[PDB]
DNA sequence: CCGACGTCGCATCAGC
DNA sequence: GCTGATGCGA
DNA sequence: GTCGG
């Protein structure tokens, strides 16, 4: 929490350029921006002090040296004053409904949460379940009851079949002591990068975690990626647990390291490694790491046994999840 | 200065 | 229906 | 908004 007004003021910055401005390269900057000030280990001065770090430029150093001066950013106290920055930035928040959606809403005169209530018809599938749990998605997720989740989760899909191996990776892998939702990712030796020897992997285990009502809803399933809700059984006479937000990701079991590396994060993290990657002459997914082309396509997937085996191509130091929270 | 910005799954829609 | 683009999100 | 070339 050394500099968490500057990270806070940026990262407020980047929401109004996602959702509004729909300047979806100016919302990685600025996250880029907050990511490096957040590990940055002094108390920031001044904006000079700040614009040696990379990503920072001119214009957010400027910024800062208006917030350390003054407590605040004019910038973004006229962002909270404008009715339909304010209204969309609202609207976003809903899972489903992003900054085009968002805004159309604002043209139809549904900008409020009374809106979005009575008028349930207008919204797709994931828009209504967002808005039928947008206090619930709020809601951080202790880490104890993610290890609840857990175990749920492992021994539910153990009944399906022994051979799958579901990994919670997320937040959670990375030792937070609290998540925004749970990640599972899930491999079973029937589907590899090689072929496919069994139809309905993802779908039997989604079943499953149904059939003991713990999976409770569905915002979209794929084959190899579902998106939906959960929540924890509770006691007799107890406050229901909250409806959590759960992402189910089938990846090839010959790619788990790739697929590991990617569903751990974080975000921010995933986006500076795989940019590195491409200045060391790679490109980096969740299934392979493959050579770049003096062309510019990509070569054939190379031998990946571990984590720290992509680390080692793009001749980056192994990094502990714990310490990707970028 | 200025091109390019991490990479991809699922839902939806446009055009044929 | 197929293919490709877009929206949204992981 | 930032920056490597
Ligand atoms: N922008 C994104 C979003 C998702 N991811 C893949 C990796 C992110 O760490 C990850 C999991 O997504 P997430 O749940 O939205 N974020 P994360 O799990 O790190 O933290 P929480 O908000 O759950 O506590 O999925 C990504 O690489 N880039
Ligand atoms: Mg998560
Ligand atoms: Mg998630
Ligand atoms: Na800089
Ligand atoms: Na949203």
């Amino acid at each position: 929490t050394l500099n968490g007004g500057i990270t806070d003021m940026l990262t407020e910055l980047a929401n109004f350029e996602k959702n509004v401005s729909q300047a979806i390269h100016k919302y990685n900057a600025y996250r880029k921006a907050a990511s490096v000030i957040a590990k940055y280990p002094h108390k920031i001065k001044s904006g000079a002090e700040a614009k040696k770090l990379p990503g920072v430029g001119t214009k957010i150093a400027e910024k800062i040296d208006e917030f350390l001066a003054t407590g605040k950013l004019r910038k973004l106290e006229k962002i909270r004053q404008d009715d339909t920055s304010s209204s969309i930035n609202f609207l976003t928040r809903v899972s489903g409904i992003g900054p085009s959606a968002a805004r159309k809403f604002v043209d139809e005169g549904i900008k409020t949460l009374e809106d979005l209530r009575k008028n349930e018809d207008k919204l797709n599938h994931h828009q209504r379940i967002g808005l039928k749990y947008f206090g619930d998605f709020e809601k951080r997720i202790p880490r104890e009851e993610m290890l609840q989740m857990q175990d749920i989760v492992l021994n539910e899909v153990k009944k399906v079949d022994s051979e799958y191996i579901a990994t919670v990776c997320g937040s959670f892998r990375r030792g937070a002591e609290s998540s925004g939702d749970m990640d599972v990712l899930l491999t079973h030796p029937s589907f590899t990068s090689e072929s496919t020897k069994q139809p309905k992997l993802l779908h039997q285990v989604v079943e499953q975690l149904q059939k003991v009502h713990f999976i409770t809803d569905t915002l979209s399933k794929g084959e190899t990626k579902f998106m939906g809700v959960c929540q924890l059984p509770s006691k007799n006479d107890e406050k229901e647990y909250p409806h959590r937000r759960i992402d189910i990701r089938l990846i090839p079991k010959d790619q788990y390291y790739c697929g590991v590396l990617y569903f751990t994060g974080s975000d921010i993290f995933n986006k500076n490694m795989r940019a590195h990657a491409l200045e060391k002459g790679f490109t980096i997914n969740e299934y392979t790491i493959r050579p770049l082309g003096v062309t510019g396509v990509a070569g054939e997937p190379l031998p990946v046994d571990s984590e720290k085996d992509i680390f080692d191509y793009i001749q980056w130091k192994y990094r502990e999840p714990k310490d990707r929270s970028e």
